[PDB]
């Protein structure tokens, strides 16, 4: 047993990470087949970044303007185009380490693994949820742009995130691999802020089931509630509404524990009102909301 | 910014993980060069669990009693020997993916990345610390034995842990890669229990410095403390003694933040007396002790 926040093994993705240099800017790119994907702001000087015309900046650019390096091997750029906020560099070499993959856009509340990278070199890996406000609470520094987020389902790597910027609250925003931002953000140096976040209700419940399955049971009670009443509780505490779909998705855990979702909701109601006040569940004094039901099942059975 | 329990990219280790089968028992082994390392308890039966005589059980084995798969490739065992609690199977194929590597025995408080594996197939990656009571708080199901923990500093993978068993309290015990258990544990089914655990004080201070580095100062105070007075107080909260070695180790973080180590110790004293009063530090409502001073500099730079 035990329950830990746990990333997918990153090896299939490490073999895809390259360094992309345009001018004085170096960041990371994703090398799949014979194309390298990276954030389009790689072409931007500091003054360009305040109000960039990417159409016209890229038009002033050429193939030789981009340096791509995989390990200590330079890949030659034979073409370049822009899709939304993502730059696509055609190289003269198909990545022989290209995994079975697809580009996927993840839903708020769902999790993925982040491979943090610097100068094309993988540095660390951790799990993130797509927050309801479309940010992720990552760990990224100078040079991490181009780092990617992914899931793995039977040797298929599903890429869902590319890192573009840090927000003033220290949370992070990026795009899917087709260059569409998650959230109302732009790849420009301008005043931007995360919206007030909310807590992913179904994930907190999934995590309470994980705590029960692992012997943590003190918060259980004989009481059950209704969706209508709880969701009124959820509003007061900036919790997402719980739908019938959410209750269904937790079906497995409710069966495994004999605690119905509305009965677990009654437990959740009680914790929201009183507060942790220092006491712990699964070694946390917060209600953790970045574990999905799948994440729990994949780990507690 | 951001601060996260961050694992090392697992790719270099995934290419070394194999499946070892003996009798009806299957677990994981570590394939480096022409040797596969695995827990020696792969050779016990249901009647050998309480007081196995490992030397006697091993002498009755032929090389072909051992089945080793790498992916779907069979490796042929051409030799075997036992070193402490680890079995070393020689195979006719040196692993072509063997990284630069080395075996290290770690001390309590040190962290490492765990690649959880089942049936030779890597499953997830997460961070652990060696607790002062020589267990680790992992996430392991049956079939995870032989999963390894490691650090990666400049392409050299240092292996420091191989998983052997779950203890009654849900925590985990294993050996270094020379087969010597961490702690007083034995690879027998006999009644064993972890000693009472304590908090890794040097790590909590490192993490407090990490919080300052990411711009949080609310928990500092105008007080200082002697090393001895801090220890007298901290051990009333089941914290490990802080030694001069620890103080020396925090020197670089002390310098980077401009907060003397004993001033930080005064802040920790107060946090233990007060709690968080509804605030958080780097996302947590408790005092986190599984980031080392080295991990902090790694992640914050
Ligand atoms: C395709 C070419 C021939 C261009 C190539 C192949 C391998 C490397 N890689 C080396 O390490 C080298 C091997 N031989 C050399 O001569 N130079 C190198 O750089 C990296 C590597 O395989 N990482 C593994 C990936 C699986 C998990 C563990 C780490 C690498 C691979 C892809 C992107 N980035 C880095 C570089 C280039
Ligand atoms: C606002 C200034 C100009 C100070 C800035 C610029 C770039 C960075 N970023 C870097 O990577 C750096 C590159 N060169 C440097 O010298 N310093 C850096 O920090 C990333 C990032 O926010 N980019 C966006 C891209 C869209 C427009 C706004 C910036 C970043 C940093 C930390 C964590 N995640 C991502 C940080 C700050
Ligand atoms: C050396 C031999 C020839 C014995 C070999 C080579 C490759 C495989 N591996 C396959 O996946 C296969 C490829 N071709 C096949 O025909 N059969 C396979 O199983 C796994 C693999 O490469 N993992 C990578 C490792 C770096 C991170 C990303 C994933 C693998 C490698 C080592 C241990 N265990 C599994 C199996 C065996
Ligand atoms: C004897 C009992 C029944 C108590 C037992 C046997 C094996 C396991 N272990 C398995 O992996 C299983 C294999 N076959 C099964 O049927 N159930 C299992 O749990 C691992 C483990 O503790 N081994 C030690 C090795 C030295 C001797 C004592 C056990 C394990 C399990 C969970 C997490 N980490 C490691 C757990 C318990
Ligand atoms: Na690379
Ligand atoms: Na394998």
């Amino acid at each position: 047993s035990g329950f830990r926040k746990m990333a997918f093994p990153s090896g299939k993705v490490e073999g895809c990470m390259v360094q992309v240099t345009c001018g004085t800017t170096t960041l990371n790119g994703l090398w799949l087949d014979d194309v390298v994907y990276c954030p389009r702001h790689v072409i931007c000087t500091s003054e360009d970044m305040l109000n960039p015309n990417y159409e016209d900046l890229l038009i002033r650019k050429s193939n030789h303007n981009f340096l791509v390096q995989a390990g200590n091997v330079q890949l030659r750029v034979i073409g370049h185009s822009m899709q939304n906020c993502v730059l696509k560099l055609k190289v003269d070499t198909a990545n022989p380490k290209t995994p079975k993959y697809k580009f996927v856009r993840i839903q708020p509340g769902q999790t993925f693994s982040v491979l943090a990278c610097y100068n094309g070199s993988p540095s660390g890996v951790y799990q993130c949820a797509m927050r309801p406000n479309f940010t992720i609470k990552g760990s990224f520094l100078n040079g991490s742009c181009g780092s990617v987020g992914f899931n793995i389902d039977y040797d298929c790597v599903s890429f869902c995130y590319m890192h573009h910027m840090e927000l003033p609250t220290g949370v992070h925003a990026g795009t899917d691999l087709e260059g569409n931002f998650y959230g109302p953000f732009v790849d420009r140096q301008t005043a931007q802020a995360a919206g007030t976040d909310t807590t992913i209700t179904v994930n907190v419940l999934a995590w309470l089931y994980a705590a029960v399955i692992n012997g943590d049971r003190w918060f259980l009670n004989r009481f059950t509630t209704t969706l209508n009443d709880f969701n009124l509780v959820a509003m007061k505490y900036n919790y997402e509404p719980l739908t019938q779909d959410h209750v269904d998705i937790l079906g497995p855990l409710s069966a495994q524990t004999g605690i119905a979702v509305l009965d677990m909701c009654a437990s959740l109601k009680e914790l929201l009102q009183n507060g942790m006040n220092g006491r712990t569940i699964l070694g946390s004094a917060l209600l953790e909301d970045e574990f999905t039901p799948f994440d729990v099942v994949r780990q507690c059975s």
